[PDB]
């Protein structure tokens, strides 16, 4: 515990990045949600649908499904998953921070102080051609998500020791950059995912690029800097091969995150 009025990310001061043990304390998934994801054309919207676009052609429009996906970092969002359960029979979400995932548990149960999705779900809607509406829509996805579990990527066993059958699909947005503190541990990472995924399993990420922090207010997360070419380095050394790696210029507002860009890639798993 050593405060420094947002010189450096909180719990960073001695390691230089953001302690995992600060998510379960200063992360407020709240604030966090209020922040980016109330959904103008706000920087943090035109993101947000990006996400979704992506997520849509990765699982409606390509191949990616099967019996079982991990969301993983799922954070307190459920936005990822909107599509996902289109083409997924059973999804399992985990976070490393316990607030995030009651704030999941409160969201799966309904509850009426749960935040409200429904602006999101209509715009997924939208893009899957209005075969369904909103509340419809949420309810498949509520169904579908089968577990809520801690998560700790820095661990051989990032699920601990919940058994679970191979995946079928690795799901990670806006998780890894902050969870990895150097690009050894993100390569370990991504590495210690693989052990959930059947042989040719499919590894979905998407993240920030070339951003060392992001906001919440104003409080202050480390985020891992990477380029493309450090992603990509990791993913292929972690043992997956590429099959399709995208970039894209926008960032969020400055007083939010400091990134240029996000990147998505959709990989799969080695020999
Ligand atoms: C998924 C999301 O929305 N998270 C919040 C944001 C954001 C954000 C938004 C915009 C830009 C940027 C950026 N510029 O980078 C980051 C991250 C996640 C990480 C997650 N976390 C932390 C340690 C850890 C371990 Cl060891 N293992 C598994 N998960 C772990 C912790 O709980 C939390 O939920």
């Amino acid at each position: 515990h050593h405060h420094s009025s947002g010189l450096v990310p909180r719990g960073s001061m001695e390691s230089g990045f953001t302690s995992k043990d600060t998510y379960l304390s200063h992360f407020n998934p709240r604030d966090y949600l209020e922040k980016y994801y109330k959904f103008r054309h706000s920087a943090e919207s035109q993101i947000l649908k990006h996400l979704l676009k992506n997520l849509f052609k990765i699982f409606c429009l390509d191949g990616v499904k099967g019996d079982l996906l991990i969301d993983i970092g799922s954070g307190p969002t459920i936005y990822q998953l909107l599509s996902a359960c289109e083409s997924f029979k059973e999804i399992v979400v985990t976070d490393y921070s316990d607030q995030n995932l009651q704030e999941l548990e409160k969201w799966l149960k309904a509850a009426p102080a749960a935040f409200d999705w429904s602006p999101v779900v209509t715009y997924v809607c939208d893009l899957e051609g209005n075969r369904v509406k909103g509340p419809e829509k949420e309810e498949k996805l509520r169904q579908a998500v089968k577990q809520v579990l801690k998560c700790d990527v820095t661990q051989s066993q990032p699920l601990g020791a919940v058994p679970l059958p191979p995946a079928d699909c690795v799901l990670s947005t806006l998780c890894l950059d902050a969870a990895c503190p150097d690009l050894p541990t993100y390569c370990r990472a991504l590495r210690n995912l693989g052990s959930l995924l059947k042989p040719g399993g499919f590894l979905v990420i998407m993240d920030a690029l070339k951003s060392s922090y992001y906001m919440i207010g104003e409080q202050k997360f480390s985020s891992l800097p990477l380029g493309r070419e450090a992603v990509e380095a990791a993913v292929k050394e972690a043992g997956y091969t590429i099959e399709w790696f995208e970039v894209i210029s926008q960032s969020y507002s400055s007083t939010m995150a400091n990134n240029e860009g996000l990147f998505s890639l959709v990989a799969r798993k080695l020999s």
